[PDB]
């Protein structure tokens, strides 16, 4: 599931749009962009693969590592933490086009 960084590079990431170039199934490359805020939720401190408007709560969203998202986000006690969620375990590169699954 997900892993698209095996066929995708110079991934790039602002705000919460993820924007990468993906290879096609018959060959070719494909640059497309979508939106992580509706898969995306804030929970207590850690970013959790669920809707909820995260960036709403969250700010210096930025790429780690290969696959890694780190940011910052509000806890119940209103203070900015460290956080981080696997981009690879949902999204995934089909016919060099992103689709959560």
């Amino acid at each position: 599931l997900g892993k698209f960084s095996q066929t995708c590079y110079n991934s790039a990431i602002q705000g919460s749009v993820l924007t990468s170039t993906c290879e096609r199934t018959n060959g070719g490359y494909n640059t497309s962009s979508i939106d992580l805020n509706s898969v995306i939720e804030n929970v207590d401190g850690s970013l959790k693969w669920q809707p909820s408007n995260f960036i709403e709560t969250c700010r210096n969203t930025q790429l780690a590592g290969s696959s890694e998202l780190a940011a910052e986000c509000k806890t119940r006690a209103q203070q900015f933490v460290s956080t981080k969620i696997n981009l690879d375990d949902h999204i995934a590169n089909i016919d060099g086009t992103l689709k959560y699954e």
